[PDB]
């Protein structure tokens, strides 16, 4: 996976609901460790399944964002969590 990558496609596709690693739809839903620890969320195959299939208002990126792509943003919030986000 390459997070640089990640970085740009997040920018591109997740920022409007998860800039600073908020949820702005649904708010306790965030991108920050903890919660991805606390929703069975921080790994790399759990953002991927949740990133191409979708989950309730998260919207599917299958399709849109090519296998790669989610591969990579996948990274992307991993590695900004571990980092800043938590
Ligand atoms: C709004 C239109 C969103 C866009 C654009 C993206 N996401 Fe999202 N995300 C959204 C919601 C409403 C939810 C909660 C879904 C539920 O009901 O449980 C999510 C959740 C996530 C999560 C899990 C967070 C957690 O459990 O704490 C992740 C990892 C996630 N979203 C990632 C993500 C990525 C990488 C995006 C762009 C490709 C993205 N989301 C876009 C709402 C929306």
């Amino acid at each position: 996976a390459d997070s640089v990558n990640g970085a740009k496609i997040f920018s591109a596709n997740c920022a409007s609901c998860h800039a600073g690693g908020k949820n702005l739809v649904q708010a306790q839903k965030t991108l920050k460790k903890a919660d991805l620890e606390k929703y069975g969320m921080y790994s790399a195959e759990a953002i991927i399944a949740q990133v191409t299939n979708g989950k309730n208002a998260m919207p599917a990126f299958k399709g849109r964002l090519k296998p790669e792509q989610i591969e990579d943003v996948a990274a992307y919030v991993l590695g900004k969590a571990d980092a800043d986000w938590k």
